[PDB]
């Protein structure tokens, strides 16, 4: 299958790549993979486990190997022998020039970039690049997804979100200020066809304009946010004190990071979409409101050594309050990029079974999950092994 | 309903107590209390939340206020307005002599003592004086329940075990190397008709000999040991790594705790019990073996704030190695006592519903469940709820 | 001794005087309390353990009792039964009207208030109320210690700060825009001769202008801002790393805590103070500067148990990067109570043995102290166990 | 210089030689390194960075670069690059077989290993193996440091212990019974003239007998047990707790490594001597001992990553008691191994200043410091300072 890539050079992106060509080579395991689990035995049928990979990127650089690299150099995530021996597939992949579109001032992180906006493109003119990019690409087994940093959140505009023809409208007139990049590779993925997920926070296709487009054009589409790390843990140890009657009275979660991720977020408004994305999650677990506070700060020694810290306190039996804290340590692009790899393959599963319009049963992978209120990892992997039942 | 409990001047048994007193009296709030879950709504209609107690002991002192006054002394887990107000119905409360047959070198730690077969009394002589104890107290809603300090593993036996004709021809035989006291209040409570649960991993009905009584009486009967704590965060988190195709290779769990819990767990004898029922458990849900330890250390200015540090170290994608840490601060009796009182009342529940035998669906409130491969913190609150559903 | 406490029904305020009593009338034990460990066995001659009390507050609450309780029934850091042994004696402890002026726009989170400015009063007017209240309590055994909550930076000014003539001219022009509550409280208690300590790290006397009138004066004077908790780990864990060659690369502290000290330091404005007098503390230890982020956030269901968590990066052998967390749990004003209780006698002392100006050397009880690039711990202790030594 | 290391395949010895040769060829930093801290710039002047390497081995290996190597593949404690670097050097260096006498039941965790009284030496004999192999390698810039596994408490004797006539008088008779390799080394080393330290908690020279055997000959010596990591945040932690006058009343550590030190140390009496050298501690910083608990317990997908928790519960004003928790993330050999470095060349310095008996003054080293009560990281720091000024 082939896989577009947006934000191709990031280093989930580049680790989603790394591991693949790994795997494919037979050297290394499959763990991770949650496509690979014997409850999904039978998926390779639909989508087997070989990748051929491109994207848009903004950022310069020569191909995805020495993407790579750079974040490897600074990480060293995986073994040196892996980068050699993936080096070779990975220089062959080109990243195309995408627009930073209202994508905030958490962008100015990233360093050197060039952007189709800043060649003074209209909206229509930008559309027609990314479209033309993707499709030239594309084929019947091709699948967009989005990885780019963090966007803050868009401009409101019911006229211009709220329907297909309202956003259309907006591509038409060139209203550049209620367009955010991240909605534009959205539209662009669904008017070709292609199935769509979007891994981040960003709007993406989770705007009912595209919405009604996935669904006319009847092509799946999956998101928000992955659910990689400590907000996997909030949402499989919060049931637990529902479960015994508890009040969680407040909960605290801090995470410090640094690389480009943790950079960008650094900013005000590119970290408000993050935060308001893993402030609500409580409440749809236990259907009131713990105090919650949720906070990600810059750490540059980390790079993408994501470290969180939580606390929870909570009453019990006659109101005595306890205590439970916990920490996690792992790197991100680990925890991200093999579900980069399912989520692309439960989309072409999903394509091939006639399966249209938001796919809600893959909220186990994302934290703001779409048309869902089902956040419980446990219930939401029950959802996603039942879902794959009833089409297989 | 009345309640029976073994070790019935204990912190759980006497917090259970002093709790049911206090919410009866409207003076505290229900939290805590899974059998106050709105999916158990309807559940009074067979266990009220009305409860009158009694038990057996063997710490000497006068009634179940001065018992629940010395935890609270050292522990001040609920208010003082509370114990002053539930004083008076606990001075009524008056546990009998009971039997600490075989239960350990860590019972020494427990101080001044008196029991049946100090006495001198055979096994059938000692049985007589329990059911006695019981029978005079039970009625038609009467359950009993074990919270006594943990034994030891008890003697091995296929003659005396393996059967009910083989354990009663080890009363008969006053073959006392071979019976526990915790076994002859298990037979005692089955050959009375009353539903029986065990709190402790002390064998208790745990037996095929008691397993093949409850049958016979038609007795419904629960257990074995309250997952209260840390084991209830590990049967919760556990499958979190599971779900998402990772390999836990090693976890550390130490516990440190005081007052008479952990001074009788401080024996080597008595430790082994808690510590094998509290190691096969992952691989119960993850189908095989971390590197796992578990203990259990003496620490006594922390009295009954049990506190546990785990350490879960797991293989993610590519294998690379990551790290989460938690900790558990709370007070034990606080997370035991309302259990008390809903295993209670979804005995009484069972029992007029006609079930009999082990009730394997209440795994969810124990660390070692009987007649059950369902560890899962998640589908064992599921397939309670659906129990419950069923029989309603 | 007198001690004039400004903040007088705070947390600190009212526990160092339920403290103050209960050890008086020997129902407590003196831990916690520097001046009571034996190298100052001999300080009992210049400033025994005897304490009357006297303050301005803004708060309204009939005496010293009454807000002892309020905080009482929310933290119960105390028993019951020392609450009521002390009861008498607060209640004839009645604070004077004080003043906010300038003291951020945290004051707001503190409720019903009334201050002198309120009044109308110039400055020169709220001057002479302030000193009236202090000189009619004042003798010659008296020390004005503020345990106020924090204020934000102050409005800058060379004129107005720069020297006491110039400090006078701005009493004497009614320039309050220039002045600062904590500031006149500290300019009173210097001009009427007595001792003063700023608990807080708000300016109080650490201005040029007060430390040339208490030297004038021959006035000992201390701070600012009690070391209490996670800053005394701070200042006692970082010597270590530079001990054994090891650079720290980053440094993360987290703070959580309620009750009005964590609603005051909830607001931006206020919280600048705190976060500036613990960021360059590392810098003074290692002489270099680690990556270092340090917050304050409001978390109501913890009250005054403040809890912090710290994460420490650093390099050693070969530049090999390794790990070190703590986390903190205490009761802000059991830390901080005996502290008030050391530094009023330490005062004393100082006074009697002719001292004024800043008393560098009592360093070891401040996060920010005045005069001295002393903020190691060990270094600190050494300074203090000397200083006292020299005069004794 | 020269080193001489008993256990030179091991992993902190075999750091310490990648490590020096490493930072010879200017490719590390010389982080880590307390004899490179400025208050003992001059020490080049008598202990240059400068260092030839040999030692006594029981495990076979070809060489010390493929012990390096072994330990480096599992662990990754430093790059690729340095390995490479390293390795022409580190092949020349060549262990010589030694004696694993009464070293404990953990011996055998080590796997395939050869010694010399396997070869059926008497005392005599064995001591003139390890001499020769010493001696043919020593010049006058020698020192020999004991980095091998821990042994057991040895066998107890006044006779063959308590002075250097008796201690030989072992030899003369071959009583094996109470002779440990640890003290044939270093009666070896002083027997020769070398300053000898001891990095273990192995007896070595701190007995009466060798204590007297380093004098006579004039002979620096320093020990016992290297104090890296947690016992270094133990000793650097506990004296805040004593400057504020708070009772501690209860330590807890618990630690978790793997590879060979936690194989060895996994041994109930290889542990022994760790566990004892790590309890006692507290009192000699405090004056008094609260509840502590010290553990060790082996954890294999750590490797040398060695991961403790402390836990530290402490009495402050009016008895309040509060809470303290830490955790310590790193690998054991990278705390260890420049410390062997800075030891040396502190023997070689206190050498060449006739220097001679313990050197009480390089306590700060080590957890069991041989002759002084001094235990405070800081003061030890202090004393060293001071200690190396007075001889410069
Ligand atoms: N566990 C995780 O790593 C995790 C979890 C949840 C969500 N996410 C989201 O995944 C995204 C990528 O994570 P990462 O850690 O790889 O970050 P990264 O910054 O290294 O990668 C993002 C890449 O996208 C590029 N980019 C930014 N805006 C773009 C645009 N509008 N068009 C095209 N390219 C653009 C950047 O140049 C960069 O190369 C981030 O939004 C992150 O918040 C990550
Ligand atoms: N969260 C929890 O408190 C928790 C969790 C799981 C299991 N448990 C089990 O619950 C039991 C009670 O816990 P606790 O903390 O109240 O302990 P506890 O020691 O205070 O109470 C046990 C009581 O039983 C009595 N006893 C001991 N052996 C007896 C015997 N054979 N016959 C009659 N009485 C006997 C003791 O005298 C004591 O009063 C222990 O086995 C414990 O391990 C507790
Ligand atoms: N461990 C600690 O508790 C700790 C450590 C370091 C510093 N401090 C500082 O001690 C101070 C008091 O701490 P707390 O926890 O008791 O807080 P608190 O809010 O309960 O007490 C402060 C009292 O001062 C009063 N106040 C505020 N501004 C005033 C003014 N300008 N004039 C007169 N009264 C005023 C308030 O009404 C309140 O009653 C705070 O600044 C705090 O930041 C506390
Ligand atoms: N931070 C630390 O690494 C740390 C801290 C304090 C003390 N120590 C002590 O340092 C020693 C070495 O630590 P390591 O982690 O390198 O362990 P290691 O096991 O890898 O190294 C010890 C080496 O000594 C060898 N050995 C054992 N007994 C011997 C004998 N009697 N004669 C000659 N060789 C022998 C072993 O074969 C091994 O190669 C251990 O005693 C350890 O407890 C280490
Ligand atoms: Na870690
Ligand atoms: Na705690």
């Amino acid at each position: 299958m082939k896989v577009w890539l947006v934000g191709a050079y990031g280093i989930v992106s580049t680790t989603a790549m790394v591991g693949a060509r790994a795997i494919e080579r037979g050297i290394a395991p499959k763990i991770g993979l949650v496509s690979e689990l014997p409850h999904f035995e039978g998926i390779e049928k639909y989508a087997p486990f070989s990748f051929e990979f491109g994207g848009h990127e903004i950022r310069l650089l020569s191909n995805a190997y020495e993407a790579a690299k750079e974040h490897w150099e600074l990480n060293r995530h995986f073994d040196r022998e892996i980068l050699e021996a993936v080096k070779s597939d990975l220089e062959g992949i080109v990243a195309r020039k995408g627009t930073a579109l209202n994508c905030g001032s958490g962008i100015k992180e990233l360093g050197d970039i060039k952007t189709l906006e800043g060649e003074g493109l209209s909206l229509a003119e930008m559309v027609s690049r990314i479209e033309e990019d993707i499709k030239s690409f594309a084929d019947d087994e091709t699948v967009v997804i989005n990885v780019a940093s963090t966007e803050p959140l868009p401009n409101y505009s019911e006229e211009y979100h709220g329907s297909l023809e309202g956003f259309e409208r907006m591509i038409d007139e060139d209203r550049k200020e209620y367009a955010s990049a991240s909605m534009l590779y959205a539209y662009a993925a669904l008017k070709l066809g292609l199935p769509y997920a979007n891994f981040t926070p960003s709007p993406g296709s989770a705007i009912p304009a595209l919405k009604e487009l996935a669904e006319k054009k009847g092509v799946p589409h999956a998101g928000n946010d992955g659910k990689t790390g400590e907000t996997l843990v909030k949402t499989t140890l919060a049931p637990m004190f529902a479960y015994r009657n508890m009040e969680v009275v407040g909960w605290m979660s801090y995470n410090i990071l640094g690389d480009y991720d943790g950079k960008v977020l650094s900013a005000r408004d590119n970290k408000e979409s993050k935060v308001l994305s893993a402030d609500k999650v409580l409440e749809k677990m236990l259907g009131y409101s713990p105090y919650s506070i949720t906070e990600i700060q810059y750490f540059p020694s980390l790079v993408d050594n994501k470290t969180a810290f939580d606390f929870v306190h909570f009453k019990g039996f006659l109101g005595k309050l306890m205590k439970f804290y916990f920490i996690w340590d792992a790197i991100d692009a680990i925890v991200a990029a093999p579900l980069i790899l399912d989520i692309a393959r439960f989309l072409l599963f999903a394509k091939k079974k006639g399966v249209k319009g938001v796919v809600k049963e893959m909220a186990f992978f994302f934290k703001s999950p779409m048309d869902t209120n089902v956040i419980n990892t446990h219930e939401q992997f029950v959802v996603l092994k039942e879902w794959y039942s009833n089409l297989k």
